[PDB]
């Protein structure tokens, strides 16, 4: 903060002597730098006071990544297969044995099941 003047008359707001005649937002900035292209680059970083605290001038805090190797901004477990709790693209269930099937039994109770030529394909 370090303000010698603090205000021209009102004694309670961020607009010092030469700041008070200008339409400067109540704690954003100084009229020496604060402008319609420079509003976020002035005295304070956010809703909390000054750029003058915390490393990287108090950056915005994202909700972090769901993965623990990946750290920054991107994706979720359904978009990142590269974690051992996700499913693999191998050894999944599929069809087998693409060949013709065996023949059926029909052999008149004399040489298998029941069916053919029983009039003469008989001995006893
Ligand atoms: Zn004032
Ligand atoms: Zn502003
Ligand atoms: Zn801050
Ligand atoms: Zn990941
Ligand atoms: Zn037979």
């Amino acid at each position: 903060k370090e303000a010698a003047p603090k205000c021209n008359n009102c004694s309670q707001r961020g607009h010092l002597k030469k700041d008070c005649p200008h339409i400067i937002c109540s704690y954003c900035g100084a009229t020496d730098d604060h402008y319609s292209r420079h509003c976020p680059k002035a005295i304070q970083c956010s809703k909390c006071d000054e750029v003058g605290h915390y490393r990287s001038q108090c950056p915005h805090k994202w909700k972090k990544v769901q993965c623990t190797l990946c750290k920054s901004k991107k994706h979720s477990k359904e978009r990142c297969p590269s974690i051992w709790r996700a499913y693999i693209l191998v050894d999944d269930n599929e069809k087998a044995k693409p060949k013709v099937l065996p023949f059926h039994t029909i052999y008149c109770y004399n040489c298998g099941g029941k069916g053919h030529f029983g009039d003469d394909c008989k001995e006893k």
